[PDB]
DNA sequence: TACAGATTTTATGTTTAGATCTTTTATGCTTGCTTTTCAAA
């Protein structure tokens, strides 16, 4: 288990290797590098911080693919347990929640949230009406128009 | 204007809501010594 190993040694090359197996953009990868570098002397297990950083960035960058396909959300963490050498998935989401405290309110995290238009899993135009307590907020008990359209196209493909 | 009746004026008592100051006690800061877990060899 890579999350158990205390005071371990790592370089930026391993960080780029982890960030290139998730196909993140390069600026986000160097911001992950800088975020590890400004905390590197004070982590009991730096792989905990790195795991939370890449998981929180890969939730944000592919928010549209996660919206149109939830199984990607069941893929990515299921892939990353293969890289942290852990069988249970609870420590990975614990890493996500523990790192989430340390980067919320940071300027680059907020700019990433703005430019991908992703604030805790939804766009601004939905979160403003859930914050206002609107009765007309787009609740999710039906399916969206894009999901309905791609499902209708897929079922018309498999009909003939 | 005459006068009964209503309202005001002046005068005081009853009860509650709150302000200020005094006395005693809690509380936090400082400084010097002692124990204890965790980062590193």
């Amino acid at each position: 288990s890579l999350l158990v190993k205390k005071y371990c040694k790592m370089t930026t090359e391993e960080i780029i290797r982890l960030c290139n197996d998730f196909e993140l953009p390069r600026e986000v990868a160097y911001k992950i590098v800088d975020e590890y570098n400004i905390n590197a002397s004070r982590l009991v297990c730096p792989w905990q911080l790195v795991c939370g950083l890449v998981l929180n960035c890969t939730f944000i960058v592919f928010n549209e693919r996660r919206r149109k396909d939830p199984r990607i959300d069941h893929f990515i963490v299921s892939k990353m347990c293969s890289l942290m050498l852990t069988s249970k998935v609870d420590d990975v989401i614990e890493c996500v929640k523990l790192v989430k405290e340390l980067i919320i309110g940071e300027k680059w995290f907020r700019d990433l949230q703005i430019r991908y238009d992703d604030f805790d899993g939804i766009r601004y135009d939905e979160i403003i009406f859930r914050k206002l307590g609107s009765m007309l907020q787009t609740t999710n008990i039906l399916v969206t128009d894009d999901q309905y359209n791609i499902w209708k196209k897929r079922i018309e493909m498999d009909l003939a």
